[PDB]
């Protein structure tokens, strides 16, 4: 092994709140940490928490090529790694969704030999499903970059979900710190105009990034965005939502081929018909709640203190991990107050011992996770 | 205001580690925690958080349509917050990503009148990218139900990343504790050869869900599926991720109506080209680090612990939250040791102010966030 590692993680979109415990504690972990956050009560949290800090945002300037900042960012980083330390990026939202530096940083350390890591992160497009109330699997969703969806013309699905990233810097390689004159917006407006007609609805979406704000989540038709007015109010942290124009009919080659509207319906579709919450089925779904039990296959919870600590350490302790990764067995034989169960359970580190130590396993079942949360 | 809440949250994929700050703390308030979760060291985790926990997993059943569990989960939620209670419902990832409960339950909650909140999460995509180190930006994400995007005949972008969920359950409309037999897969393998060929990529993504394991990041093609040994290996965590088989040409109109390959490649594309880390713009950008001093119109953190203390609360204490949002002025007014201008920052509660109050602004500046990674 080489000395050095890189873990990449992300602080979620609103401020504090969104981070991830692992990404707190490995931040709590790390040598040098250099981040990237929109928000000062986010960054002044991120310095309670480690010494060793640098702010990334320093390496923005006014007409400066948002690719040389990059490439500073980055380098930044793989240099403290190169010098046999543990550091750790930060960066808001997820960072791997829309970032450069992140991606290029963590290539370069295993290029080089160096552990290299990225942990996921609330991103804006997750904050956008939350607050507008949608599901990506219904009825599908393309996400794209805005100026890459036009560069490349992109193709689009009218009968899915559309999301736009970066809608207020169409066209702009560069920075500048009192905003960007997002002049080639109508280009946009044009394209979208094209494909979805000038009545269609769009969403301008700007998640709350402080815990007292509410989101933006205002309505306008494509030619609405045409409006000086209406096109100032998009900028940096703003994202569309284009909702389809219609549902598309199911195929009936396929449906024989496997043997074969669910509420809520989407409110930004513009003809939705009302979807009912109680149908039949739902009536009689719920008539069921009365006398049910607990199928014979399940298998409640059945655990000590002792074995929840130190499987909430083994995620919250990036040094705990360190050591049962390095000797599951001697890891297991040190950690007090451990069943023989509980403690074979942690020598094995398998997924099925595990769940049977935590777990009453029922006769039947004994002889895989299994839960499906979405139904087509 | 009518009495009782529902607030929805998410613990994330992997065990404990990604939750969020914000999700935990809802739980920990919650008068009623309705939860959904994989492994059972989050289940323990949680169990220790709130004492009035309810497993929803036990109405799933053998043979039992997913839509009647979906029901009944949501009925049982909706139940407790018509009787004036704040009930936090919890499902693993994120909790409105491929889950129709919660939104079923959110909206259901709202139609009559309730303070109704989804928190987002990490879903299962979000782990996807920093697993596989790709980007949705480059060159765009699209993502199906893996049964929906066969039944509708959805639309496939050979240029763009295309994530597929539920491959393990293709067709099936119902639940088995031992698992599903996914005896239509071939036809998804069809599909997928219809579209890309039968030797176009496909990998096999589970993420890890405890901290020790290794996600699975297994590569077949398509061929490869219809083989019984390699199908069998997918199961209810499975998801496919679909590399593009090429780069979509630049459209000439746009680039002059804009008036205008990054580092590093995805390495799942099967016929990528090297790139190159440190080309002469990477060089020269490295090289200005040297000299490298703050532009004039950034801005330094310079704020107090009293002011990072009370925003940090605000974020992780949603008991203080209530009473900053029920009066700023007031709220403001009693929290201890704050300067004049902290303090009447928190009095308007604005973005602009709180800046102003935490960061020591330039003149230039003086007279709105900008904080874009991703260039394409
Ligand atoms: N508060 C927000 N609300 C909506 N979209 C946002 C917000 N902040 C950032 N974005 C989107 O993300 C883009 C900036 C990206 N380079 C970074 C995205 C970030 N890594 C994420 O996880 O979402 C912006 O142009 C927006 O499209
Ligand atoms: N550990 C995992 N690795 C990869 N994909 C997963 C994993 N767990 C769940 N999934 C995907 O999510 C599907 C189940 C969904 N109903 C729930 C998704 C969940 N809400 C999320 O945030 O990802 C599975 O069929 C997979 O496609």
């Amino acid at each position: 092994t080489k000395a050095g590692s890189l873990t990449i993680v992300g602080t979620g979109i609103e401020s504090i709140g969104q981070m991830t415990l692992q990404a707190l504690s490995y931040i709590e972990a790390a040598a040098k940490v250099f981040y990237c956050v929109i928000d000062p009560a986010t960054e002044a949290f991120i310095l309670t928490k480690n010494k060793n800090c640098v702010d990334l945002f320093q390496y923005y300037d006014n007409g400066k090529s948002r690719l040389n900042t990059y490439t500073q960012m980055s380098e930044l980083m793989v240099r403290e790694v190169r010098k046999g330390l543990d550091v750790v990026g930060v960066f808001y939202g997820h960072p791997g969704v829309f970032v450069n530096p992140s991606h290029r940083a963590l290539a370069i350390a295993k290029s080089e030999g160096y552990r290299a890591r990225m942990l996921p992160g609330v991103s804006a497009e997750d904050c956008l499903f939350a607050d507008l109330c949608i599901d990506p699997s219904n009825p599908g969703c393309l996400t794209y970059e805005a100026s890459d969806f036009l560069i490349r013309d992109r193709p689009v699905s009218i009968h899915s979900h559309l999301v736009l990233f970066q809608v207020g810097c169409v066209g702009i390689a560069d920075f500048n710190f009192t905003g960007f004159d997002n002049n080639k917006f109508g280009v946009l407006v044009d394209r979208l105009e094209q494909e979805y007609g000038a009545e269609h609805p769009v969403v301008h979406y700007i998640a709350a990034m402080m815990p007292h704000q509410d989101p933006v989540t205002d309505k306008y038709t494509v030619a609405q965005l045409r409006e000086p007015e209406i096109a100032k109010r998009v900028g940096g942290v703003s994202t569309f939502y284009i909702p389809p124009k219609a549902r598309k009919a199911s195929n009936l080659d396929i449906i024989r081929r496997l043997e074969l509207r669910i509420y809520p319906a989407n409110q930004w579709e513009p003809d939705v018909p009302e979807v009912e919450p109680y149908r039949p089925s739902d009536q009689a779904a719920i008539a069921q709640l009365a006398d049910h039990a607990p199928p014979e296959q399940y298998q409640p919870l059945a655990t000590s203190k002792a074995m929840s600590d130190v499987m909430t350490k083994l995620a919250l302790d990036p040094k705990a991990l360190a050591d049962y990764k390095a000797d599951h067995r001697a890891f297991a034989q040190s950690v007090p107050d451990l069943t023989p169960q509980e403690r074979a359970a942690l020598e094995l580190g398998d997924s099925w011992a595990i769940r049977c130590a935590m777990k009453n396993m029922p006769s039947s079942l004994l002889d895989f996770p299994w839960v499906i949360v979405v139904g087509v």
